């Protein structure tokens, strides 16, 4: 879902192609094979905060 500022204007035919293949590829993958590395890093950075704040643990 991009929000345009004659972007999409200039890139209105290859722009339309790469949107239906993002609309296909996203929706089945969902942070799965695009994250992986990313949702190892979330429960690691956010894990470290949590033991010292938070309440206690």
């Amino acid at each position: 879902t991009p929000d345009v500022s004659s972007a999409l204007d200039k890139l209105k035919e290859f722009g339309n192609t790469l949107e239906d293949k993002a609309r296909e590829l996203i929706s089945r993958i969902k942070q799965s094979e695009l994250s992986a590395k990313m949702r190892e890093w979330f429960s690691e950075t956010f894990q470290k905060v949590k033991e010292k704040l938070k309440i206690d643990s």
